[PDB]
């Protein structure tokens, strides 16, 4: 792929935006984004409160310097601060005092499951130094109770996966690492950061630097390789490019792409997802009377039956008032994910509906296999479905494509950023 | 060349000695001399009589974890000794009204005063090991940190390790950076630490049993003299004769006991620096902080604190053992205060222990490493905390390194992190 080629980036989430941003240094880049902003799952909604206007992260919220070095470095270079936002967690179930949390040892569930929490930490710490099973399999295989599976493991895993997810089917190392890196924990609040004035700040900066190259509100309808180059059909027009980089979800990538080949069907067809509803609201009734200063608060509703555990599901609520920059703020600012009961519509600021990728061992395998179509027909692929999960994974896949199309990894000097890049470059087959 | 079935003495029955003896006894005729009336040294568990039974309360060595202490952890596992999590929740109180911070919530005037610096500090410690042979103190000065942060946050939280008498701010930076990046110490969460079931003594009791009458308690070695034939040890008004001698005593003890014509021995063992610690096991509930609720570790600085005189002044750390899981049904207060400044109500004191700890300044580390040039000369060997990395894993693995060197290989080769720790500590000592 020679210099100054005409290149399209389809999808303006984190992966696409970063990929575009880097590519624009060497190539004539156009970036198509379906919705009216840049960031995708990274969205920050303004809330005006008696102490000012605050941008509240509704999808992507959390990362840290160790897990997310490239994103972290990027935030730093753009002069965006961060702050610690510890993952304190409270779980409530139907009965009297049927709770645990990871700040104190109070609650009946904690009492019921403490020995298992204790064992679990040890075993997760011992794993990465020795197992292509799911967390669920592991738990069954190693003597853990069903109460532990569905009253502790599955709710704490909802911090990542949404309360609709079959999180217990997700890959074991994902969970083991989360516990050994103090991201999820039954004994302490996990070490996580947020970005100053919302996650969108970095994306706003990218949007500015890209200028007129960014086509918002322009959903690509299809993408067709030809003998000369690749044609993109978007917004009642046809545009002509030398290369096309996909930064869309596989099921979108597959619908849009229209080729004679059926390996494309073989690879992109079987990706599975999970719906998530993020409801930004001020209805203080969703806070737990027990769950005091806990950032993350899970409630399972009346009617929970352990026998029917796989069908039933709770809601996770985040108390943003516990964040340090919100500590002077007088209005409640809450986000409930996947609420089962409806939220008082007089108190709802806004909803967003999104989907997240399943992370079963098979899905990981499926992601990796996308290397055999990478570069064929002047097509490239980045996004969460090509990488490790989380935002670092998303955006670094963008960087991997840009490196592959000439524009090298911009932080070679940063040892952990570089290693993450090398690792993700190895994960994708690029 | 140390051939099989040689007569070998281990001088000192702390963790290092006991483990070293235990392994050596598989190949050699071992005797282990310990000065005091039990095996373990700083590892001491005192019985306390309570409404739930008899509890063994750790007074010195208390905490470790599977990641930091793989060999110790495996040993407990093989002996069938359980562990439990004992999160390091921390509350700091200073003289004023509400002059506190803690690592469970964001309450307190000191939290308000210092939040920005705690936040920055975590980042910077996480970024360090991926890039610096200075002290934590130097680092803090060099990187713009306030004196309030140095003496009201860093020095108190470092007292969890060093004792409230220590010049902790002069200790090595990587020691601190690692502690923060491994979630051992933290300003935002409770650190991940474990305790052993029925006290730390459990493993040592098991070692004592397996060694049998090879263990001489209450038998302080008076001196150790190499000769042409072997080495003579003078203890308990008698002389015993050995082919080799392994020291598991502190350098200043090792030096007093040892007597040779050589003055490199003086050069190496002479300049080791220590810190006193008083551990007071008691039931005076007045030492608990009215603010500091369910916090395991509670630091108090007394009235009279002057930031300008910060280097002379010092607080006391109190541990609320009633917050530990196995003590949750217990109705009597069980507290340990370390280095109390005010006196503890002697009607409520169960027992005191006075101990000393090694200083961990960059120079002290250098000093430890240099002990390789005397290792094996005159049929003498050296293990213990003064030869190794700090903490119990370091102590006991130094014992294992000597045993490996005297034939008995590292007993946990198939545990990858245990083996790597062994290799690392073998490299640290020059053995
Ligand atoms: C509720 C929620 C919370 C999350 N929280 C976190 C968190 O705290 N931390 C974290 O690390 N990760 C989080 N994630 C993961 C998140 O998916 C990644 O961090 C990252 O944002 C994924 O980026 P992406 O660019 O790969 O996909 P997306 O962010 O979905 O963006 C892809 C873009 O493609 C666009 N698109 C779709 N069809 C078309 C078309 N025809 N034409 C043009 N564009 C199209 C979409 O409109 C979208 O903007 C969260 C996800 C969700 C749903
Ligand atoms: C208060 C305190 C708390 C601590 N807490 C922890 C903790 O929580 N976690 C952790 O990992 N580490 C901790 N340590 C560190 C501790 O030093 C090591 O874990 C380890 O126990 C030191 O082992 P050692 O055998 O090298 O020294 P010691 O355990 O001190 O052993 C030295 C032994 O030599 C003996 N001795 C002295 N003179 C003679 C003589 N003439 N003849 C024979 N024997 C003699 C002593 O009686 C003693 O038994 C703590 C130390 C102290 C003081
Ligand atoms: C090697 C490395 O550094 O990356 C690891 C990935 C660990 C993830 C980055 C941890 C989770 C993400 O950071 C972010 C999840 C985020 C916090 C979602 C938040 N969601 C919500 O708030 C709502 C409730 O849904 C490796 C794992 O990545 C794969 O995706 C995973 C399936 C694995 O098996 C790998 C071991
Ligand atoms: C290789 C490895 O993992 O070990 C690291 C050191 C990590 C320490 C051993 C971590 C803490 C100790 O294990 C535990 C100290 C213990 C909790 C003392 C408790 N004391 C008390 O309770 C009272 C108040 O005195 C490396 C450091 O070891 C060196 O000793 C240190 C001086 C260093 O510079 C190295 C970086
Ligand atoms: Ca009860």
């Amino acid at each position: 792929v020679e210099a100054k080629s005409r290149i399209a980036v389809v999808g303006g989430g984190g992966s696409g935006s970063v990929a575009a941003w880097l590519l624009a240094r060497r190539h004539d880049v156009t970036l198509f984004e379906a919705d009216e902003y840049l960031g995708g799952h990274a969205y920050s909604h303004p809330v005006e409160t008696d102490q000012g206007t605050l941008h509240v992260d509704m999808g992507v919220q959390h990362f840290n310097e160790k897990l997310s070095p490239n994103l972290f470095r990027l935030l730093t270079d753009f002069g965006i601060g961060t702050y610690v936002a510890p993952s304190s967690v409270h779980v409530d179930f139907p009965g009297e005092q049927q709770s645990w949390n990871n700040l104190d040892f109070l609650g009946e569930l904690r009492e019921e499951l403490h020995e298992e929490f204790d064992r679990f930490h040890q075993e997760m710490n011992q794993l990465p130094t020795s197992k292509q099973m799911s967390i669920g399999e592991y738990l069954d295989k190693h003597g853990y109770s069903k109460s532990f599976k569905y009253k502790a493991m599955n709710p704490i895993l909802s911090i990542y996966s949404g309360c609709h997810a079959p999180s217990l089917d997700y890959n074991l190392m994902y969970v083991a690492l989360s516990f050994s890196m103090n991201l999820l924990s039954f004994f302490s609040a996990g070490y996580w950061r947020k970005a100053q004035g919302g996650i969108h700040s970095y994306l706003a900066r990218i949007e500015s630097d890209l200028g007129e190259r960014v086509r918002l509100n322009t959903p690509v309808e299809a993408v067709v390789p030809t003998q000369s180059g690749v044609t993109v059909l978007a917004g009642g027009q046809e545009h002509h490019f030398d290369q096309v980089v996909f930064a869309t979800h596989a099921d979108v990538t597959l619908r849009l792409l229209r080729t004679s080949d059926q390996q494309y069907r073989d690879l992109l067809g079987d990706f599975a997802y999970v719906p998530v509803e993020s409801v930004l609201h001020q209805d203080e009734s969703w806070l737990s009377p027990a769950g005091g200063g806990a950032y993350c608060q899970f409630r399972m509703p009346e009617g929970f039956e352990l026998a029917r555990a796989e069908e039933q599901m709770g809601s996770l609520t985040r108390n943003c008032n516990v964040l340090h920059p919100y500590r002077k703020v007088s209005s409640p600012i809450l986000i409930t994910f996947d609420p089962q009961e409806d939220v008082d519509p007089e108190r709802v600021i806004v909803r967003r509906e999104w989907k997240l990728p399943q992370l079963r061992p098979v899905d990981v395998r499926r992601k990796k296999r996308l290397h055999e179509i990478q570069g064929l027909n002047g097509l490239w692929f980045c996004g969460t479905d090509t990488s490790v999960t989380g935002h670092e994974g998303a955006i670094v896949s963008g960087m991997v494509i840009a490196d592959r199309l000439g524009v090298p990894h911009p932080f070679p000097d940063d040892a952990p950023a570089a290693a993450q890049f090398r690792g993700i470059k190895e994960f994708m087959g690029v």
